[PDB]
């Protein structure tokens, strides 16, 4: 496969029990990946692996409102690897997005944007070959 940046419409927005699954392969020498769950121009949940931020690998999560980024949430568990296939699962729970990578729980992100049914697209960008992006209800 899919052309990146890729937009996945989320019809009717997100809801608890919605599971988003992304399969792809990290490019060689990758620098960054981003998932953006968007409410119009706002970013309800930005999930941003950085492969070299001051020679550290970190995942940064945040929300963008009226073009302003908020407080970053950082996770040093870093399950992505240059050149290698991955699976990202994002499960919407009532109070957070819950993210697992390669079947291992990674992080949770508390809902700051509370109008879940207005979060109706997911952007996928950065240094990946994107194989598939889909959703289902569990
Ligand atoms: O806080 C989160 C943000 O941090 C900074 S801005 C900032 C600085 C200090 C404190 C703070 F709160 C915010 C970044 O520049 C922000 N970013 C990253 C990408 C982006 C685009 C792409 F096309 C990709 F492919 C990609 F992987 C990432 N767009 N925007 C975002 O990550």
């Amino acid at each position: 496969p899919l052309i990146v940046p890729y937009n996945l419409p989320l019809p009717g927005g997100v809801v608890p029990r919605m599971l988003i699954t992304i399969l792809g392969t990290v490019k060689p020498n990758a620098n960054r990946i981003a998932l953006d769950f968007q409410r119009g121009n706002d970013v309800a949940f930005h999930f941003n692996p950085r492969f070299n931020e001051n020679n550290r690998r970190v995942i940064v999560c945040n929300t963008k409102l009226d073009n302003n980024w908020g407080r970053e949430e950082r996770q040093s568990v870093f399950p992505f690897e240059s050149g290698k296939p991955f699976k990202i699962q994002v499960l919407v729970e009532p109070d957070h997005f819950k993210v697992a990578v390669n079947d291992a729980h990674l992080l949770q992100y508390n809902h700051r944007v509370k109008k879940l049914n207005e979060i109706s697209k997911l952007g996928i960008s950065g240094d990946i070959d994107l194989t598939s992006a889909s959703y289902t209800m569990i």
